[PDB]
């Protein structure tokens, strides 16, 4: 708690989207973005990161899923916080399953550190998921993954990875290096990289339209 921001389905939800915001934010802005592309049968859940000290910014307390120590290829990542946060997301997936939405009808996603967390959670959980929408982010703890395919429940998971070509905070190059790594961890036929010309560390309407088409293709209406 506080309770996640929820976009209810218009009718009993047969699928769900769990979207994780980035550093400094809450789930409200992203909930309004998903409300503008909402499908009648999908529930959208945007949980709020706890407020915690961020090492990168002199331990200033701000909403963050885990600690951030640096932005360069050699920078250390918060292994314990990332794993802890991923088990918390797995518990939210579990709640949705027990409450009637199978995990193969759930898409996980996020922006920046939230996107990184969504990839890490999807690529470690054995709860089969429908897909991932990874926006302006990177694969965290990349060296801990195998050198080949991950195997397991989510070996054929569909992933939409989005990036702004003018991102001044998460270089396009880290988005590209991440998708090249995702194409070796899972079936590459279901991994798609979309880039938005002129977009910085932000979102845009064309990206939300591509996210909507991906969500609708993977979580179509069912009888
Ligand atoms: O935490 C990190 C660590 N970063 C190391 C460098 N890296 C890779 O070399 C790479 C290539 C493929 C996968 O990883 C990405 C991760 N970064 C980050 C955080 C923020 C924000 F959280 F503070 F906002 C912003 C921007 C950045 Cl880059
Ligand atoms: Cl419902
Ligand atoms: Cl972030
Ligand atoms: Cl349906």
């Amino acid at each position: 708690t506080p309770l996640p921001a929820i976009v209810p389905a218009a009718r009993k939800a047969t699928a769900a989207v769990i979207f994780l915001h980035g550093l400094g934010d809450t789930g409200h802005g992203w909930a309004e973005a998903f409300a503008g592309i909402r499908s009648s049968h999908i529930k959208y859940i945007c949980p709020h990161a706890p407020v915690r000290p961020v090492t990168l910014n002199m331990n200033v307390a701000m909403p963050s899923w885990f600690d951030i120590i640096g932005l360069s290829p050699d920078s250390q990542e918060d292994e314990s916080g990332i794993k802890q946060a991923a088990e918390n997301i797995k518990a939210l997936i579990d709640q949705e399953v027990k409450n009637g939405i199978p995990s193969n009808r759930i898409i996980l996603g996020g922006f920046s550190q939230g996107g990184a967390l969504s990839l890490y959670t999807a690529l470690t959980t054995q709860q089969k998921l429908a897909g991932v929408t990874a926006l302006s982010c990177w694969l965290p703890l990349r060296a801990s993954f195998p050198q080949g395919p991950i195997g397991g429940a989510n070996r054929d998971i569909s992933i939409l990875q989005c990036h702004g070509d003018c991102d001044p905070l998460v270089p396009l190059m880290f988005g590209s290096l991440t998708v090249e790594k995702l194409k070796t961890l899972v079936n590459p036929a279901n991994v798609t990289f979309k880039t938005y010309e002129g977009m910085m560390h932000s979102s845009c309407q064309q990206e939300m339209m591509d996210v909507k088409q991906f969500i609708d293709k993977l979580l179509p209406p069912i009888d």
